[PDB]
């Protein structure tokens, strides 16, 4: 099988630091290199978003 890449692991809670989905906080699902695929606390979403490690913020 497999470890992981070298890099950030999803399942982390993190949060957007800048850009327009700005103060949005949520859970990581997976990493793609530049891009990071997670899902954000929200009813009013259905569905999950995928953000560069730059908007996407470990706090």
């Amino acid at each position: 099988g497999s470890s992981g890449s070298s890099g950030f692991q999803p399942g982390d809670n993190v949060e957007v630091c800048e850009g327009e989905l700005i103060n949005l906080q949520g859970k990581i699902l997976s990493v793609d290199g530049n891009k990071i695929t997670i899902m954000p606390k929200h009813e009013d979403l259905k569905d999950m978003l995928e953000f560069p490690a730059q908007e996407l913020r470990k706090y």
